[PDB]
DNA sequence: ATTTTGACGCT
């Protein structure tokens, strides 16, 4: 009891831009705003592959990974914006720069960990302490939380969505103990106030809307974020975890969406996160390893300790292209030309990165996939990255991979290459 | 024939 940790020591948010690439294109082209629309890369093969979908179009069943021709079958009036193409490949620069806009705004409020192009974790513990000092026992008005849901409420003894939201928020605020500055529920509530302010600032200064989760750790904040989308935020309190987890499929928890989550389900014969509480820590370590077992034992109780890392910039800068089916690279000239295209984009982005961020990459990673291999990467080799020069980087990549060619004819390449990948890594300050 | 990314763990 008095010594049992409860994982209530931090306030952590996860901010997720809503359908981000779509919003970037809608800001640029007002004709696309408030319409069913999607972002597509390439156009020749089946109308192009959809990579982002507005919520209006999701209502028709349009999803990412879908071909645009098929999406048009579900949504005949679907509007499309195309990813820019440069040097023969999709170029994501517009979205990376929009991401920087948002991340720099978020960084004014607190330390952020860039989780993806449109996702950041936020460590709010210190900001919440300061705001609590400013408030001086003053109660928190529901007006300060105009887009916040409290997971699990309302409960106990209106048929509209906003009415339910307000009822749950009212119950939560009515129960709060505003006089205890160490109260974890109060701390989460102040965190939610700050996140409302952050999201307002993002929308005012960029036009972009986002959703957010607020809880005591990254996994719960990420889970909370997806409960009420778009353009809303959700507070998941420690006390909400038993009911929330009691029907929560294991695969919905971050890092359990793949093979490990499948093995948890299969070996233990369970379906929901809460069922994990019935195993000892040693049982879980015996099945899943020391690290995973301890992590699951704590996580099914709502407890997780992974820190928000102070990192606003990506650790790697990479460029890749697939060559599916008939397009697989079968000559040496082809392989070298595409290595050159990838290296030119990489040099452009690296030079910009060096000027913006006072750092230099020192390692070049080359990855390839051969036709027939089911794995995404068949081979990975590295060489020194000593000059931001595309011809040198492409020549070096060719040198490290050229011995993979089985073909006895020098001009021909076999087995054909279905993927090329150049990644600059190992940054040092400059 | 999703494609193009990015982070981290194991050995
Ligand atoms: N599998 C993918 N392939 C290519 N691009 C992707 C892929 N997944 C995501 N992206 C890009 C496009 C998205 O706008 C952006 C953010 O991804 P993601 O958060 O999963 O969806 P989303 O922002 O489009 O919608 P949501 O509102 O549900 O968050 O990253
Ligand atoms: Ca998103
Ligand atoms: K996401």
């Amino acid at each position: 009891g008095p010594h049992m940790a409860t994982g209530q020591d931090r306030v952590v948010a996860l901010v997720d831009m809503d359908c981000f690439f779509v919003q970037v294109e809608q800001r640029q082209n007002p004709h696309l705003r408030n319409k069913p629309c999607a972002v597509v890369q390439y156009k020749s093969w089946k109308g192009g592959g959809i990579i982002a979908v507005s919520y209006e179009a999701r209502a028709f069943g349009v999803t990412r990974s879908m071909w645009a021709d098929d999406a048009k079958k579900l949504c005949p009036d679907l509007l499309l914006a195309q990813v820019r193409e440069s040097r023969g490949k999709a170029n994501l620069t517009k979205y990376r720069e929009a991401s920087v806009e948002v991340m720099e705004i978020m960084s004014r409020f607190a330390v952020i960990e860039r989780a993806a192009i449109d996702e950041a974790y936020v460590d709010l513990t210190s900001a919440v302490q300061e705001r609590l000092q400013k408030l001086q026992g003053q109660p928190i008005s529901a007006d300060l939380l105009p887009s916040t849901y409290i997971e699990g409420l309302p409960q106990g003894p209106t048929v509209q969505k906003e009415g339910m939201r307000k009822q749950g928020l009212f119950q939560w605020l009515d129960s709060l103990q505003i006089d205890n500055l160490t109260s974890p529920d109060l701390q989460l509530t102040v965190g939610a106030v700050i996140v409302e302010e952050m999201r307002a600032a993002i929308e005012r200064e960029t036009g972009f809307q986002c959703s957010a989760g607020i809880s005591h750790n990254k996994v719960l904040a990420k889970l909370a974020c997806g409960l009420n989308k778009p353009n809303r935020q959700t507070l998941v309190s420690h006390g909400s975890v038993p009911q929330l987890f009691s029907q929560m499929p294991i695969r919905k928890i971050r890092s359990l969406g793949g093979k490990l989550g499948a093995s948890v389900i299969e070996i233990l014969g369970i379906e929901y996160m809460g069922e994990l509480t019935q195993f000892t820590e040693s049982q879980l370590q015996s099945h899943f390893g020391e690290k995973n077992g301890s992590w699951l034992y704590a996580m099914c109780r709502g407890i997780e300790h992974d820190p928000v890392k102070p990192r606003q910039l990506p650790k790697t800068i990479g460029c890749s292209k697939n060559f599916p089916g008939k397009t697989a690279l079968a000559t040496r000239e082809q392989v070298q030309w595409w290595l050159l295209q990838l290296a030119q984009e990489l040099e452009e982005r690296l030079t910009k990165d060096r000027n913006d961020n006072d750092r230099v990459a020192t390692q070049l990673v080359v990855s390839i996939r051969v036709q027939g291999d089911k794995r995404l990467s068949s081979l990975r080799r590295c060489c020194a990255l000593t000059r931001y020069d595309a011809h040198k980087m492409s020549h070096d990549a060719f040198t490290v991979i050229k011995n993979c060619n089985t073909s006895g004819i020098q001009t021909e390449w076999s087995p054909p290459l279905t993927m090329l990948f150049l990644c600059a890594t190992k940054f040092s300050a400059s």
